[PDB]
């Protein structure tokens, strides 16, 4: 009947902590954000301890400031900018990896939270009414409405694709850096450009060794290992229809007011993602344990 | 009848988190504020690691402090001030981009929040009364009153226009800097002005190379790419009437006390912006899901 649709008695803070993000996605994002931040914090601290990036052997005739000038000249411009922009690139990739979390929180979190709250409220009310009667399937209709939408799934896929693309780009950059800075970390520098061509009082070439190359190599190796370890998790999370989902509704047709589920399908609609979130958050539902034990009774 | 106008029972904290800013606007503002701040923090840290901005080759006859004096002279005054004022300009544009958020929060947030609260309260009360009757359109009148106002839409347009203008000015400045500081980062410096003209003990010219030019170029490239990526979002947000709006009222004429909407129009009035905010915040409304499932029933 049209008597259960009243909403004059809504819960205040009954749920208080609904999980709006999947556990594996949260873990992957947390790792991929924390590791670069900590590693470049370590790099900044280590070079602050060191105080320089490149060391060049200047002739004894040169004074202190002439040696400083040649050091600065050789530090500015085989691709050399890879070693110079490594921490900035790591910050950029860390910020880009943190961005999808903000996008998901700002574009899809409130609607998903409201839908989950409504669905579990309806489930609990229907279970209580049915268990009181034994001493209308609103949830089924809401899921049927969700069966044709495409917004939340598109947002989730966009977040996962952006994260995967950023991770792959970072992996490519780190591998290229590791391959390039492997033979040596020293080169020759020519202090000749400009007016310095005329005078021959300066050596034609000076040996310049790049410092902290080994530390950067170790950080690149760690980042590459972590990223190639976490990439399969992102790939698996992308395949929403093929996730190992446990049908929470499979235990709910024991009640008389629930029909047997038919036509699973669940290719790339909001039904699949919503079912995944419902399975994740079913721990809060009070009636789930009662339904499970009642099913195990028979 | 004139009996539903009582207000002796208002909710205390029923809503608790109404979204007073659009998701895309919030994301654009957050990105355009965070990126420059982090990038100039990186620039400050990097030069603190470096400790200098310009390196000049001084003659061996010069002492330490004479070289420091010529370094300072060449650092002070082809436009050179572009490289000197880059972080200050970035802070200025970041603060100017953060200003519209404060303007919107101080001038339009409370009134919009109150209007939204009143509208959803009226919607919920009318739905409950109608669903109780089946076992006066105050919202329509309030929207008709809002159909002639122009304040909130003017404030929103002012915020968007200011943000777009600041972003475009920053893009122009960054492009000009990138174009200018591309051929070289070194020049010649003349230590002659004042009493130094008479004595010939100083070289007529000295080579001075600007340091951190490549880092500034990379930061400018990143800022320009991000800003030209986010500008179309601002342009789309400016076109309020042409937004892909979903009529939340389209599901509300099922109730007998609701009339069919007519004359959409919605050119540049507060009705369009208020409808956009209502569609964004409809997730909090309890009756929206019930109306959706009832509409899907038929």
């Amino acid at each position: 009947v049209f008597s259960d649709f009243l909403l004059k008695d809504p819960p205040e803070s009954k749920y208080k902590g609904l999980r709006l993000e999947l556990a594996v996605d949260k873990l992957v994002s947390c790792i991929a954000v924390g590791l670069p931040l900590l590693l470049i914090s370590l790099a900044f601290a280590q070079e602050i301890t060191l105080g320089s990036q490149i060391s060049c052997f200047a002739p004894t005739s040169f004074s202190w400031r002439q040696a400083a000038y040649v050091d600065s000249f050789c530090w500015a411009a085989v691709p050399l900018w890879l070693h110079k922009f490594f921490p900035y690139i790591l910050l950029l990739v860390a910020v880009l990896l943190y961005l999808p979390n903000l996008f998901w929180r700002f574009t899809a979190a409130p609607h998903l939270s409201s839908d989950l709250k409504f669905v579990m409220e309806e489930l609990d009310k229907c279970y209580n009414r049915d268990i009181k009667d034994i001493k209308y399937p609103i949830v089924e209709q809401y899921l049927k409405t969700k069966n044709n939408s495409y917004g939340l799934i598109i947002k989730y896929l966009i977040c996962r694709v952006v994260t995967l693309i950023i991770v792959f780009t970072a992996c490519i950059y780190l591998g290229y850096y590791i391959s390039l800075f492997s033979l040596t970390d020293e080169f020759t520098c020519n202090i000749r450009t400009g007016i310095l061509r005329n005078d021959t009082a300066l050596p034609p070439l000076v040996q310049c060794k790049l410092i902290a190359v080994g530390v950067f190599r170790l950080l690149s190796y760690i980042n590459l290992i972590i990223y190639v370890l976490i990439m399969p998790f992102i790939i698996y999370a992308m395949l929403v229809p093929f996730r190992k989902t446990a049908n929470v509704l499979k235990v709910y047709e024991v009640l008389p007011t629930f029909s047997v589920q038919q036509a699973p399908s669940k290719t790339y609609d909001d039904h699949s993602l919503f079912l995944l979130f419902l399975e994740e958050n079913v721990s809060e539902l009070k009636s789930y344990k009662f339904l499970k034990v009642l099913e195990n009774i028979k």
